[PDB]
């Protein structure tokens, strides 16, 4: 009496609208009892020829395993192809019906969904993260070795999982990122779209991508879930959080002026140096438009690093996302007892830390959601968790308006402008002369619905900054995402 396990049917993964993303598909695994096979050797060359194997290599396998009362031959043939072999009627050739995953959207949502191993266990993406929920519990039955004595346990199927992903926005993001990588001859890239109200990840695409239905020649670079794994210094894209701290201090208002002449600031031995050095007096919006490191450094010395560090920590920078995905990196938000001037300045202009595109999107979602953080979700949210109010609604509103001016004002990031709508955001450049071009923003600016981060890894064409490399991708994908979600033009 042997106990043999009945595989459970793995749960269906859908997008937020019920579009199938991962489906357990019937296949046939052909095993054999060598000791039986050993009695039908004249059938072997026909079995071999069928099974794709070579006659002598196949004969060699069976002969040495002449002791074992079981071994596999082939796993997950089609039901009717593996029947053309059950049609040879070779003694000792029995078969199991099994499930394999199919991924209808393939490379478009590869990293987010991931894939299963040969045992049908989650190995990447959601397949891994919700392996328990999807796998179910296999059943078993007592068998003589002849006859199935009884089902001693019932194989219960895995449960259905609806992702936060909108496959329509995922196709738009995948296509627009792919096109931007080839126009800038870039190595790699990420694009994350979030619902600012619900914490839902509506799209997560990485380039390069792969077909999880065919992982034969799978390069590790194609497999890398960059949005959740790649850490970088977010540079000018975290200046809105430095500004949030400045406006919450009671010492700063948007019409306040900082003298950034002559584009440099000596702090003892170290000199802070602006990317553009053609300014004296700038208002707070101007400090953002110019991305003046001098401007944000003087504000940071006035308010203290502690206030900036606290805002950055509260919007989740350098913190666990709680998404429980395989590779994900948390990055680093460094803390100090005593913040010297250098570390105060570098934190303020975004080199004092490292973040992922997902953390950066999540921080932008909090700012867009009038200062209320909502936990990240890769699964459809029906009941929205209570937020944490991490930035006062009034500060969040003021910083939103500044970021709208960053995109729309004269001297601003005009390429980020969204045809149809008011958008808000900040470009950045994170040096690895290899660098990442960043853009982080949300729309509509006056009533935000969507936050988005674009990362372009080593753009290898003339165009340098976030403000012309990443910003146009944000424009096209945001215009598309807002209309697919029937968000009314403002």
């Amino acid at each position: 009496v042997r106990h043999i396990a009945i595989p459970a049917h793995r749960g269906l993964i859908t997008d937020r609208n019920g579009e199938p993303l991962a489906v357990s598909t019937p296949v046939t695994t052909l095993w054999a009892n060598p000791k039986e096979l050993m009695t039908a050797k004249e059938r072997w060359p026909q079995l071999a020829a069928a099974l794709g194997q070579d006659t002598k290599l196949f004969a060699d396998r069976i002969e040495q395993n002449a002791e074992r009362e079981f071994i596999y031959l082939v796993r997950g043939l089609t039901p009717e192809q593996g029947e053309g072999v059950i049609a040879l009627k070779v003694p000792g050739v029995y078969s199991i019906e099994e499930f394999r995953r199919f991924y209808p959207a393939g490379e478009v949502v590869a990293h987010a969904v991931g894939f299963t191993d040969v045992d049908d266990r989650g190995r990447e993406g959601i397949e891994l993260a919700f392996d328990e929920w999807l796998a179910g519990v296999p059943g078993k039955r007592q068998v003589l070795k002849i006859k199935d004595v009884q089902v001693t346990k019932n194989a219960k199927p895995g449960k259905t999982l609806a992702l936060s992903i909108d496959l329509r926005l995922q196709y738009l993001a995948h296509r627009e990122l792919r096109n931007a990588l080839l126009e800038n001859g870039a190595k790699a890239g990420s694009l994350v779209i979030m619902d600012v109200k619900t914490g839902e990840i509506l799209a997560m695409t990485n380039q390069p991508t792969y077909n999880p239905n065919n992982r034969r020649n799978l390069q590790p670079a194609a497999m890398r879930n960059r949005a959740m794994i790649d850490v970088f210094e977010p540079g000018s894209t975290v200046k809105p959080f430095s500004m949030s701290a400045a406006l919450a201090s009671g010492r700063w208002k948007p019409s306040d002026i900082v003298d950034v002449y002559p584009g440099t600031l000596q702090i003892g031995r170290y000199t802070i140096r602006d990317v553009s050095r053609n300014s004296r007096q700038l208002d707070l919006t101007g400090i953002l438009i110019k991305s003046s490191n001098v401007g944000i450094s003087k504000i940071a010395f006035d308010i203290g690093a502690e206030s900036i560090y606290s805002v950055m920590q509260q919007v989740g920078l350098g913190q666990d996302t709680g998404l429980g995905f395989p590779g994900e990196r948390v990055g680093n938000l460094p803390n100090h007892r005593k913040w010297p001037k250098a570390e105060t300045a570098t934190l303020a202009y975004g080199y004092g830390l490292s973040v992922t595109a997902i953390q950066l999107a999540h921080a932008y979602a909090a700012l867009a959601n009038d200062g209320k953080s909502v936990p990240l979700s890769m699964t459809r949210v029906d009941r929205v968790p209570d937020g944490v109010q991490v930035i006062s609604p009034e500060v969040a509103s003021t910083v939103q308006g500044m970021l709208q001016q960053v995109v729309e004002a004269q001297g601003g990031v005009f390429r980020a402008q969204v045809p149809g709508y008011h958008a808000a955001g900040k470009s950045g450049t994170a040096r690895k002369n290899a660098y990442r071009s960043l853009f982080a923003g949300f729309a509509p600016a006056t009533d935000p619905r969507i936050a988005m981060v674009v990362v372009i890894d080593e753009p290898s064409k003339a165009g340098y900054f976030g403000g012309l490399v990443s910003a146009p991708v944000f424009s096209k994908v945001m215009a598309g995402a807002l209309r697919l979600m029937n968000v009314p033009p403002d």
